Formats: structure tokens, C-alpha cells, sequence
């Protein structure tokens, strides 16, 4: 299952042949024996393993402690196991004998120059081929998106020095062993090269200084450098860094390939070795995960939402970055932070959407630090659904088939969407096979907008929330069934140009809200038996949220602050205060609120966020972006 | 696992749902039940389902034969296995009663009109995905690369209408069945679609009159065509007829989608149907499959060998194509007669080379006829090898995995070659793994120069054959240990420019040709090494012939007449005429090939062609190609 070679050898000279550690070459001759042969003999140096073995089955022998039979069907294997120290310091000799006479009718001496080559990064088997699974192997090779040199204010995948003396932790080593006799390299290149293709997706950088010089970390391998002639600076192995340049994309399968070659110019090779990295893919953190840092903007009205998520988030243990001005408001719509993975350093990774114009600087100006990969996907052609739309699902079984990392879930209208590159990254990750939804009903038309997944100890870990116009409709009757009809629901709010306060009785008995919102019901619906069948969830794990909806349109927007799209840091969920119908002093939407979600062990604090959101067709969910803990579960034993 | 839909309803106004047969769909309410509601009864219309089961267990039980404890956990399924007469012909109908009153507390109705629509062609189950193996399904489409209608001097692919009566045979029927009330069509559309990627590989034709009219099968999906409007012409059916337009390539997978969908517009869509057709690969025929048709040409001085290859193909059958001039020899360069299977249809498909200059004329004037495929790649930049170097091997094993068609063979050099387009022809064919190959060290450097499978009723049912100057060197020794050494190659042969006549000993002392002829055999040892490890053959299986090569410069031609690369039909071989050693008025080199074939069963017939070929590096094999019979085994369960 290893490496075959035929070096045949001549009764008339002596041969020369260069072998590779651990290779086993079959030994034949020329031409036909002597003619009265009957028995041979084979003898080799020590270091040198001679085994005879029959060409029909495959049990070898140690060949060189007898006197043979000749046989035509057996064949004898050599093997050198260790480098030599000296050219031709090791031989065989086949001697071929007759009874007739005494000595020997004739020699065969070959001379063996072994040397130990062999180009290893990670291999976690054929060391050629990437396979998916717990029993499977190969090495990762991570991106580099952030920007670990203060001295750039570009990515540092651009460069193609290396001036950060910490940017070569998101690198990936790779050793080439070359034992040997000295002046066989006097006579033999050794050469590191790529295919142009993926030469173009990642580089490659030699080592002439150990550890301090940046300068030592030449380049050797990148978009024009295809091969490189390795000389042995450092003796019986060289050290190389790759860095990658690209993601997974549509025209990108992830395997780049690193091949070592000894070369025999007085060129013909004589041995290959390879090694394949994949690229690790960009993974989302749903709404389950512990989060690490909550973001919201600060805005020219903006007041009491910021100290709502700051006292709010202060209970999870949340770094809480604020932005000044925004240029405005919507930063879950201008990035997506996720991360990608890798055996020594997983680095987090903001996705910055398609959607500019008023967070456009934020994440390639204040969010790619030390360990913050950028990547981002612009159309050549226009985005108007764009990472409100992008979410992600817990881990989940369907089809079979299980989903340890979740699956992707975008917007869009069966017969006609996201822009198609985005949908070709997402696609590409490979590891949470995205779901395209029903979302084109809605005004702005985001995912989060009825949709929400939320942290509870119980059943499959989490609950799967839905907003639901018949929650509503359900919760307004049986409150009509006591007498609090002419409850208000707009009551206490500021009101500047007064909106209109409504009551239930108006409410219940307005046809046109009620058939608008029972269509709306019918697409959020559909959108929920395509989301029990494309996650394997249950009505156990599906909780229906009381949600109206108004409209000046044919699309669909809020009429009370919208309760799902609510911030959701572990035990604490920071959702719109939806000013519903006061009957005892307190809001009988926030009592059902807490009446589905506090049982699950959440504490319920409601923001007032009128006058900031909900007005431009937003909520918390809207105004709070978040970064969470990476999944336990690594993304290489997926088996997709 | 079928599709689900929920249709709620209203205690208010009864709903006038609209079903597709065979779909079940969930009944729930709008709002809350009566306000004392404590059991409930539901009925249906004859020829209408109704189920009752928890959200929790998928345990279904009819729900119109008892009163039933309400329970807001539970959930009725309806399902319509038959279509509705006329609209709304059918009615579910819920009653919610309490034991307080008599009379039932509220009505629901939901009146149903149900449709039965379904797009099928041959499904071979879930009817979008294709999936490979014995348990696998989906349908086959064929490429319709033959000249079925004689009014055209073009393929049967370019034209957008059917002109010919038999040409239907080639392409695919595709059934739609709308069964239903005829009213409900004045409401709702039905439009059939495709992708527009889909669209530019393939094209489908409605049927506007039975069989008889050419201008009845009117196209409606092609290169533009994206998506048409079905007005059932017929009735509760429609047939199509789609025909592929391209092989799988580097960017074509090979499956393309058709789906029928119903719109709501008096558009909303309530359901659509799928379909998904694989593009039936091109598979080559190796050597020890039963022969059909041979081809050869006839030249300015082709005089006997001609004579040779017919009365030497006519002991195995074959039909003897022969060509008038050849506008010149090599019809074994020019094109590669495989074929493309179809469950209905299996045709030959020859597949041209873009070494043009000789031949170029001859496939697409002269070999697609009614049933002959034509496919061709020619590169936007040059071949230098060309289906020479295109060969196929038998079934075999190899790294655990079977190849049942065998894998296909090509040449090429390590370090750096066929064109690129016809290497990912080959590849993207994906059901005859190739296997590159070493052969930049010959002259022309053609696979078949050296290799050449033959069919043996032993062992693996084949040998395969590979030239070997050690078999050579053995047989010119031992013929010389008799005294035979003044034993001439060259004598008896039409000698023009007189070849020089060399003996046995002139050969075994000549230290350049040994030497070259070591060299040479250690790169078909090499590939043979590659062989046994990509094939899974053993020694019983590789027999060597013996064969010399001569040299003018750094690359191989052959010495004398080269004994591979012969004609192999089955039971009867033609092989190039050596011209070997005469010792008993018989040539030695012809001895030893029938020692090594005639135990095989085969019998070796040896042609005169010093003077056509093997002057201008060509043998018979180079001169003579043919087509054989397909494989039993069929390539759809092949699990790649
Ligand atoms: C949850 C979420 N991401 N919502 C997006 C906010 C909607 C926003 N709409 C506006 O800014 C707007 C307000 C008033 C008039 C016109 C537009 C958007 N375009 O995404
Ligand atoms: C087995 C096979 N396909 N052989 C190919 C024939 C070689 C041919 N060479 C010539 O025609 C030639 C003759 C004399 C001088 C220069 C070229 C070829 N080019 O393929
Ligand atoms: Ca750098
Ligand atoms: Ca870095
Ligand atoms: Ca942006
Ligand atoms: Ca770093
Ligand atoms: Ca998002
Ligand atoms: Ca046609
Ligand atoms: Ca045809
Ligand atoms: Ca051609
Ligand atoms: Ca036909
Ligand atoms: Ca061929
Ligand atoms: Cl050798
Ligand atoms: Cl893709
Ligand atoms: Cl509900
Ligand atoms: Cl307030
Ligand atoms: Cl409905
Ligand atoms: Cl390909
Ligand atoms: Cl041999
Ligand atoms: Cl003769």
C-alpha cells in the first residue's frame, strides 16, 4: 500500500539506484539469467531489508538466510528504512549458483543511495486526500483576515511580506525532512511547488532565520510563484508558514495542494510527496450560545435604548461596544460575526453584508483587531434583503441526515431574493446547509422578523419562536371574554404626532386588520412546516408569539413593537416593550410574554423603544449585533 | 414525509381551501374556540380523510366517528386522494360542543376543491434528487448527437423544431397530469419551467396533436425559453419530449430540473412539482469486449494490408468500413467510438479528436448516421497526443473500490500533456476514473504503443500486454546460447532504401541500443508499477512481449514492427508482422507471441506492414479502430 518502484540490474555492471526511506523497490535483472541457473543467493548491507516473496500472494520473507530455488514467480523487495550517511554506502548482491559447479555462475550488485524525504504539515492513512468524519485526516489551513500588524491599515492577507511578529500564529507550519548524504544534493534538486490555481489561493513563506527576523520568512510560493528550489539552509529539514487567501466559494472546492519533488538533472524526479490543506469555512453562532460582546448604535435621538442594553447586558457578561454616531442604527444588518476554526488558533469573523450606506465603514474601520478575520461579498451588478435575513439554527436532525453546527436560514419567494454570491459563500461553507425561507410578504422582509430562536433547558435545549397573529387574536378574545375590550393599547407611549390609540374591541372587530393579519399568519405557516421539516423540531419546540401586523402596502409591517426579533444573551432576553392593552396596570402582552418564556427560566426586561425603533421598521434585535462563544463541536468531523 | 400544508379556518365565514391530491393538510382555527368548549366533532364529505393525532406521536386515527375531549395538543389532518368533479364539490366541517348545552356551541367549514397534479417522467423515492446504485432512481436523458432526419446536414441537436419522424426515439417523455375541475383553470395557472442554466443544456416540446405532426411537438422550453404556460390541450394530461444538448463537462454536473407549478392569480403558488433528468455520460469500449464494425483506411500504397484486415476481421464477424483515400492512414488518432445508455435507447456515440489535418472530415461527413452520436472538444488555444492516447481497461479493482466499465487510460509526463478540455471530458463523464499516464518518452507517445488488453478465458478474463526490451534481450539470449546469433532480423522483407539487415549479435553487442532499451523499459516498468496499483492486476494477469525500440533523438520509436499494439476482436488478433530472426524458416519473434497468446485460446494472424506502417511510427492498431458491443452492465448503479 506504499510507494512502487523497479530498478532492474545488470549481470554486466554494477548499478547505481537511488532509493527513498520507507519505499520498496522490486529488484529484477535484464535480460535472462545464466544458463544452467537452479539456485540464488541475495545478500545486502545492514540497514538493507531483502524480503523474497512469491508475485501471487503477499507474504514477505527475510531472503538473504538460505540458499533459493530459482523461480521466475518470486520477486524480491528491498527497503531501506534509514538515510545513508555516504552515496553508495549500502548494496545488494544477487548471486546466481548451479550444482554443477561449485562457485558462483554469475553476480548482480546494485548500489543504493537511500535518502529520507518527506513534506508533513498536520496529518491528523494516504496523506493525499481530505476526508470527512472522526476517522479522518488532513490538514487546515485558516485565512488570515485581521490585522495583527498595527502598522497596515489593509488586511494581512495583502502582503506578501510577513512585518507582524504574532501574524504567523494564523499561519500553518509545514516541515520537509530531507536526511541524507550531502553531495547527492550536489547532483539532485529538491523542489516545493503548488498548482497556479491554488498558488493563487494561499502562500507560502521559507524560513533563513529561526523565530526573529521578518525578513527570514521569505516568500516563496504565491500568485505568480508557483515553484521554489529549497537549499537545505537549515539541514535535514526545512520549516515553511502557508496563509491562506481566499474562502470556500462557488469555484472553490477548499483543497490546495503542496507538492515536494526530487529531481535527478545529471531533470527527471524520482520521488513526489504531497500535502493537502482545507480551507476552514465561516460558521454562525445562533442565539443558544453564551454570548461575548453585544453592539448597538447611538443615534442623534437615541437616549434610554442604549442604558436599556446596557443594564441589560451587563447580566450575561457582555463587552458592550458602542458606536458614536453611525453616520445615522441597524448594526445586525451591516455584519454577521461568526468565526472559523482551526487546530491551533480559531479566530472570530465578521461577514459584512452587501447592504451600505450607513454602517459601510464600521467593520473594515473599528471591528477586525488582533483576532478578527474580514470577509465581505459585493455584486458586480443589488442587495435589499442582506443579514437581517441571515441567521442560524442550534444544531438539529432532519432528513436523517444531523446537523451538529445548524443550518443557515436566508429569505427569499419560491417563484421569485438575496443576492447570489452571498448565497454561493453561504452554500460553500458546506458545514450548516442553509434553508431558504418565505420573507418577500414583509415590508423590509428579515428572517428575525418572525423568527427566533431562544435558550431553554428542556426538550432539545432550545424553543423555536414564531410569531403568530392568531396568538393575538387568541389572547384579545379571551381578554373581550372577561370585559377589558376597552383596553388600550397605545396608552402610555410618547406620542408626538399621536398615533392613534386603539382599543381591543376596535382591534377585534376591524375586518381588513384581521383578514391582513390572517394572511400573514398564513405565511408565517407555511414558513413554519417548511421549518419543522428542514430542522426536525416538533410543536414541543415551537412557541407562538403574539404579533399584529399593519400595513400602507402590499407588504407587511409591525403594528405594536414587535416581541420576536428581541436580543437574546443566554438567561436574558431583552425584548420590545410592545405597549399593549393595560388591564391591571401592567401590559397583558408582557404577562404573556412572561407566561411563555419565564417558565423556561428567562427573565423578560422590556425596552422602550418607540420613539427610536419600531417607527423605521425596527427592534432590539434590529439595533443589537452580538458575537458568541464558538461551538464545542469542531466543524472537520461533519461528514456532509 | 409528504408535503404539509395548514389551512385554518374561522368560526366567522367558512374557507374555500384549495387541495392537491394525495397532500395532507393541517386544520387549525384563527383566534380561540367558544368560550365553554369542552369536545369537539369533526366530519367530512365522502371521498375526504380526516385524522386525528398529537403534535407529540405520528399514530394517525380517523376523527369522524366519536366525540373527542378537546385538546389543544391534538390536530386534524385531511387528505384528498381523488380529485373533485366540481369546485367545492367537498367539505370538512368542525363542531365545537360543551356538555353544559345541547346544541353544538360553533360551526368551521372548509370547503375543498381538490386537484391532482403531478409531473413524472420514469422515475427509476423523493423525485428531485439523484442518487447512484441498485436502490438508486431518477431519470435518464440522452444528448441526441446523431442525424436521425436526412434533410439536415447538421446535428439533431441544433434545431429548434423536431423535423424528423424517428427522432423522438432519442429523446425523453416527460407526463403531467392536471386532473380536475375544468372551472378552476379559468382561475389558476399551470406553468411548467426550468432554470436558465437548465434551460441552455436542454429543450422540451409540448404535443399539440398525437403522433402524426412534426410541427404538433411545439417547443416551449429551450435556449430562451425558460418557462411556458400548459393550456391542456388534451385533458387531465399532457406529454412532453425533452432532449439534452450537452455532455457533462468541468461546469456541468450533469442533472438538470423541470418543474410544473400551480399559480393562484385571481399570482400566488399553493404547489409545485419537480423532476430531475442525469445527462447519460460517454462510455468507452476496452479491447475484450465482442467487436462490431472495424475501420481502416486505404492509402496512395495501402495494398495488402487492407486485403489482411478484412479477411482477418471477417473470422470474428465485423462489418469493414473502409475509407476511399484519407485525404493522405490513422484512423485510430482521429476519433474514439464509444457509447451513451438510455434505459430505452442506447446509442453509439463517436467522439472526435482535435488532431485534425488528415481525418478531420471523416466523423462528422461519414460515421453519424441514424443512430451515431457526434461529440468533439476542441481548445480555445495545442494536442500533440491524441486518442492514440486514449485508451479504456476491463472492469476491475482497485483501492477497494470497483470499477465495473473499467477505467479510462491517458498519457502524459509527471512534472509536465492531452489538452485540458478533453481531460475534463473525460473526467466529467465520471463513471471511468482515468488514469494519466507516463508516455512523453515515446516518438508520437500514444498509450496504445505499449500497452494493449486482450480478452482470456482465465484468471480475470483478461491479459494485459505490455512491450518489455527485457523479453527481448531474454529471447535474442537464449536463441544465441543455441548458436543462432548470425540469425537476420530484417531479411525477408520488401527492402527499398535497404534497411539494414542486423543479426542477433549485432544487436546483443550493441551498447547504445541496450542501454536505450534499459531505459526504455524502466519507463514501461513505471507504468506498469501505476498499472497493477490503479487496476488491482498481478503478475498472472501482465504477460510481456518483446519489443526493441530505435532512436533519431531523445524520445522512442520503435526498432522492428512493434508486436503490441495489435487489433484485438475477440477470439482473433492481427498483429504487426516482426520480421523477426528466421532459425527454422520461421520468425522467433512470432514464435514467442504465439507461445504467449495461442495458450489463451486467441489466434495470431501477423500482417505485412513494414511499407504502409511502422515507417511513419505506426502499427496496426494505429491503422484499424473499431466499436464493440456495450457493457451488460449498466452504468446508472455504478456508485461512484
Ligand atoms: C430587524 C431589521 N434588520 N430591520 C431593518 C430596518 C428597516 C430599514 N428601514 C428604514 O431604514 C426606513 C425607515 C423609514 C423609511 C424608509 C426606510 C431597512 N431599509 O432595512
Ligand atoms: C499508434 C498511432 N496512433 N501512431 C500514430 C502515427 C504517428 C504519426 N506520425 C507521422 O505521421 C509522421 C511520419 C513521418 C514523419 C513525421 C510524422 C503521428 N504524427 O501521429
Ligand atoms: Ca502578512
Ligand atoms: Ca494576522
Ligand atoms: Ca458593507
Ligand atoms: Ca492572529
Ligand atoms: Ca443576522
Ligand atoms: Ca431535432
Ligand atoms: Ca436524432
Ligand atoms: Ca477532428
Ligand atoms: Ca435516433
Ligand atoms: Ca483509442
Ligand atoms: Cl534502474
Ligand atoms: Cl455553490
Ligand atoms: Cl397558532
Ligand atoms: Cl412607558
Ligand atoms: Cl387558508
Ligand atoms: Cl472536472
Ligand atoms: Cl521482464
Ligand atoms: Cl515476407
Amino acid at each position: 500500500m506504499s510507494l512502487q518502484r523497479i530498478v532492474r540490474v545488470s549481470l554486466e555492471h554494477p548499478t547505481s539506484a537511488v532509493c527513498v526511506a520507507g519505499v520498496e523497490t522490486l529488484v529484477d535483472i535484464y535480460g535472462s539469467v545464466p544458463e544452467g541457473t537452479e539456485m540464488f543467493e541475495v545478500y545486502g548491507t545492514p540497514g538493507v531489508d531483502i524480503y523474497i516473496s512469491p508475485n501471487m500472494e503477499r507474504g514477505r520473507e527475510r531472503a538473504d538466510t538460505r540458499r533459493w530455488r530459482f523461480d521466475a514467480t518470486l520477486e524480491i523487495i528491498v527497503v531501506m528504512n534509514s538515510p545513508s550517511n555516504d552515496l553508495n554506502d549500502s548494496h545488494v548482491q544477487i548471486s546466481y549458483h548451479s550444482s554443477h559447479e561449485p562457485l558462483p555462475l554469475a553476480y548482480a550488485v546494485l548500489y543504493l543511495t537511500c535518502v529520507d524525504i518527506s513534506l508533513d504539515c498536520d496529518l491528523n492513512v494516504d496523506k493525499r486526500q481530505w476526508v470527512w468524519g472522526p476517522s479522518g485526516y488532513g490538514g487546515i489551513l485558516l485565512v488570515n483576515c485581521d490585522r495583527d500588524d498595527p502598522s497596515c491599515d489593509v488586511q494581512d492577507n495583502c502582503d506578501q511580506h510577513v512585518h507582524c511578529l504574532q501574524d504567523l500564529e494564523d499561519m500553518s507550519v509545514m516541515v520537509l525532512r530531507t536526511q541524507g548524504p550531502a553531495a547527492l544534493f550536489d547532483d539532485h534538486k529538491l523542489v516545493l511547488h503548488t498548482s497556479s490555481y491554488d498558488a493563487k489561493r494561499a502562500q507560502v513563506f521559507h524560513i533563513c532565520g529561526p523565530e526573529d527576523v521578518c525578513e527570514a520568512y521569505r516568500h516563496v510560493l504565491g500568485q505568480d510563484k508557483v515553484s521554489y528550489e529549497v537549499p537545505r539552509l537549515h539541514g535535514d529539514e526545512e520549516r515553511f508558514f502557508v496563509e491562506g487567501l481566499s474562502f470556500p466559494d462557488a469555484g472553490f472546492t477548499g483543497l490546495i495542494s503542496f507538492h515536494v519533488t526530487l529531481l535527478d538533472d545529471s531533470a527527471s524526479p524520482i520521488f513526489t510527496d504531497t500535502v493537502v490543506f482545507r480551507v476552514a469555512p465561516w460558521i454562525m453562532t445562533p442565539s443558544t450560545l453564551p454570548p461575548l460582546e453585544v453592539y448597538v448604535c447611538r443615534v442623534r435621538n437615541n437616549t434610554c435604548f442604549v442604558d436599556a442594553v446596557a443594564e441589560l447586558a451587563r447580566k450575561a457578561g457582555c463587552k458592550l461596544t458602542i458606536c458614536p454616531q453611525a453616520e445615522n442604527r441597524w448594526i445586525q444588518d451591516e455584519m454577521e460575526l461568526g468565526y472559523v476554526q482551526a487546530p491551533h488558533k480559531t479566530l472570530p469573523v465578521v461577514f459584512d453584508s452587501p447592504r451600505n450606506g450607513e454602517l459601510q465603514d464600521f467593520p473594515y474601520k473599528r471591528i477586525l483587531g488582533p483576532d478578527f478575520g474580514y470577509v465581505t461579498r459585493e455584486p458586480r451588478d443589488s442587495g435589499l434583503d442582506s443579514f437581517g435575513n441571515l441567521e442560524v439554527s442550534p444544531p438539529v436532525v432532519a432528513n436523517g441526515k444531523e446537523y451538529p453546527l445548524g443550518r443557515i436560514l436566508i429569505g427569499g419567494n419560491l417563484p421569485g431574493r438575496v443576492t447570489q454570491v452571498v448565497r454561493d459563500f453561504l452554500h460553500a461553507q458546506k458545514v450548516q446547509p442553509p434553508v431558504e425561507l418565505f420573507v418577500d410578504w414583509l415590508a423590509v422582509g428579515h428572517v428575525d422578523e418572525f423568527l427566533s430562536f431562544v435558550p431553554a433547558p428542556d426538550g432539545k435545549g432550545f424553543r423555536m419562536l414564531l410569531a403568530s397573529p392568531g396568538a393575538c387574536f387568541k389572547l384579545f378574545q379571551e381578554k373581550q371574554k372577561c370585559g377589558h375590550g376597552r383596553a388600550l393599547l397605545f396608552q402610555g407611549v410618547v406620542d408626538d404626532e399621536q398615533v392613534k390609540t386603539i382599543s381591543i374591541n376596535q382591534v377585534l372587530s376591524n375586518k381588513d386588520l384581521i383578514n391582513y393579519n390572517k394572511f400573514v399568519q398564513s405565511c408565517i405557516d407555511w414558513n413554519r412546516e417548511v421549518l419543522k421539516r428542514e430542522l426536525g423540531l416538533a410543536e414541543c419546540d415551537i412557541i407562538d408569539i403574539p404579533q399584529l401586523f399593519k400595513t400602507e402596502r402590499k407588504k407587511a409591517t409591525a403594528f405594536f413593537p414587535d416581541l420576536v426579533n428581541m436580543l437574546v444573551l443566554g438567561k436574558h432576553l431583552g425584548i420590545p416593550k410592545p405597549f399593549g392593552p393595560i388591564i391591571n396596570g401592567c401590559c397583558c402582552l408582557e404577562e404573556k410574554v412572561r407566561s411563555l418564556l419565564e417558565p423556561l427560566g428567562l427573565h423578560c426586561t422590556f425596552i422602550d423603544d418607540f420613539t427610536p425603533y419600531h417607527m423605521l421598521h425596527g427592534e432590539v434585535h434590529c439595533g443589537t449585533n452580538v458575537c458568541r462563544k464558538p461551538f464545542s463541536f469542531k466543524w472537520w468531523n461533519m461528514v456532509p
